[PDB]
């Protein structure tokens, strides 16, 4: 509930399939600056369920290597908000999508002492769009970040963005 722009009519089966993470940001420089840094994920894919949860399906590098990860993201109340459970229970939040194209969702840890918020632009093919990155921008521009990385099209077909 730290932003404050949600997707209204989110169809959550529509954001089925393949993603490419071209940027991100997050309020905390130690959760993105290095390889194996916490929030650094590239997504995958997403695979929502018949219940209309949704799994996903990403890597992160850890111990000197790229390694697939699986995450379950489970339906709130809200059509555009998921909590992924697992350690602190962190909910992920639908922005905006056009599902044929981009994907701007944030993330945010359900308490803190230190604010910890990250969000990402996805998009669907290995190609810089300018127009999803002006959205992904505008969306932060009153949020508090102080990292944001992009990634060329070479980096988006390669494992973990080497
Ligand atoms: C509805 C659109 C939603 C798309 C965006 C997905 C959001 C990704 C959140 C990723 C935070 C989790 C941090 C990485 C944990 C590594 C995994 C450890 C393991 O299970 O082995």
């Amino acid at each position: 509930l730290i932003v404050t722009q949600t997707m209204k009519g989110l169809d959550i089966q529509k954001v089925a399939g393949t993603w490419y993470s071209l940027a991100m940001a997050a309020s905390d420089i130690s959760l993105l600056d290095a390889q194996s840094a916490p929030l650094r994920v590239y997504v995958e894919e997403l695979k929502p369920t018949p219940e209309g949860d949704l799994e996903i399906l990403l890597q992160k590098w850890e111990n000197g290597e790229c390694a697939q990860k699986k995450i379950i993201a489970e339906k709130t109340k809200i059509p555009a908000v998921f909590k992924i459970d697992a350690l602190n229970e962190n909910k992920v939040l639908v922005l905006d999508t056009d599902y044929k194209k981009y994907l701007l969702f944030c993330m945010e840890n359900s308490a803190e002492p230190e604010q910890s918020l990250a969000c990402q632009c996805l998009v669907r093919t290995p190609e810089v769009d300018d127009e999803a990155l002006e959205k992904f921008d505008k969306a932060l521009k009153a949020l508090p970040m102080h990292i944001r990385l992009s990634f060329n099209p070479t980096q988006l077909e390669e494992q973990c963005h080497i």
